[PDB]
């Protein structure tokens, strides 16, 4: 299975953090400045990358 980073702000299913593969109950937000990816509390989305 082939996981990526976060493209898009309320996505979760992905590598937000580092290498931290947020999942359901956590929604990632990318930002801006030093404040471009982040784990938040909440409902986030399958973040599509296998066709």
């Amino acid at each position: 299975v082939v996981y990526t980073d976060c493209t898009e702000s309320g996505q979760n299913l992905c590598l937000c953090e580092g290498s931290n593969v947020c999942g359901q109950g956590n929604k990632c937000i990318l930002g801006r400045g030093d404040s471009k990816n982040q784990c938040v509390t909440g409902e986030g989305t399958p973040k599509p990358q296998s066709h």
